[PDB]
């Protein structure tokens, strides 16, 4: 659908950028104001960095997939500099956000909301026939609220049918990524929920990065022979046996993000 013809084309000048949040080999993010009062988040593409096609994908898929808990399409300046606005979220990353004095003192039974607000935005995108495929702590935003949304879909991909094969020559996160997907290339909702799993180590843990001590090629060889992650620590045992769920050998045994949320929402209730 053309520019001027499109409801998510903004004027440039309606505008504000205030304050860079984080720049890149592609682009910067900035935090700024649409129409004077309200705040965004901005994210341009360096001209040349890379396909103004391929930066604009993501926000064409989020057009599709809107859900307060996926982070909302504002709208897109699609003149060059090429921008893409988005809602703000104002405690940021979640890993970043589990870091600070803030989020330290986190009790488990915010930390087990938090998990059931993400499986439950997964659960959304589950039944849409969508997969993330790049499911971590680092791509979970955080509101002044304290609650939490799905970001990043520039890896996000619809299945036509059953699942998705990378190209030769495509890398992931070797911590977060199922096997299969490492091994064959083969991506489906049930090796998003392999990462699901990472994620919550990654929550429980306070931020810290997944298989402490070990190096991918340790981690891979570990998985092989059957062993998952250690127990983190202060992990209550009941959340240990749910991330061991996601972590089956066959991807079809893996729960669904509907069951995942039901449980979590049992537990936060819970305590
Ligand atoms: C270095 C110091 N540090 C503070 C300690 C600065 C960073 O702290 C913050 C604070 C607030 C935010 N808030 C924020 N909200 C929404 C989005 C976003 N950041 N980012 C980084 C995106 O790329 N977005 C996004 C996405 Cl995921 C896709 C497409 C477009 C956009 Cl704008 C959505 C982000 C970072």
């Amino acid at each position: 659908k053309p520019w001027w013809e499109d409801e998510w084309e903004v004027p440039r000048e309606t505008l504000k950028l205030v304050e860079r949040l984080g720049a890149g080999q592609f682009g910067e993010v900035w935090m700024g104001y649409y129409n004077g009062h309200t705040k965004v988040a901005v994210k341009s593409l360096k001209q040349g960095s890379m396909s103004p096609d391929a930066f604009l994908a993501e926000a064409n898929l989020m057009k599709q997939l809107q859900h307060q808990r996926l982070v909302r399409l504002y709208a897109v300046v699609t003149q060059e500099p090429i921008y893409i606005i988005t809602e703000y979220m104002e405690n940021g990353s979640l890993v970043d956000f589990l870091k600070t004095p803030s989020g330290i003192k986190l009790t488990i039974n915010k930390l087990l909301d938090m998990a059931a607000q993400i499986a439950e935005g997964m659960a959304f995108i589950e039944e849409r026939n969508y997969i993330h495929r790049d499911l971590r702590a680092a791509n979970i935003l955080v509101s002044d609220t304290l609650s939490c949304k799905i970001a990043d879909f520039g890896l996000a991909r619809l299945i036509e049918d059953n699942e998705y094969t990378a190209r030769e020559g495509a890398k992931f996160p070797i911590k977060w990524t199922a096997p299969e997907a490492i091994n064959y290339g083969t991506f489906t909702i049930k090796s998003d929920v392999w990462s699901f799993g990472i994620l919550l180590t990654e929550i429980v843990t306070h931020g810290r990065i997944p298989y402490p001590g070990m190096t991918n090629p340790e981690v891979i060889q570990n998985l092989e022979r059957g062993y998952r992650m250690v127990r983190p620590d202060n992990c209550p045992e009941e959340l240990y046996q749910l991330m061991r769920l996601c972590w089956k050998e066959r991807p079809e045994d893996r729960p669904t993000f509907d069951y995942l949320r039901s449980v979590l929402e049992d537990f936060f209730t819970a305590t």
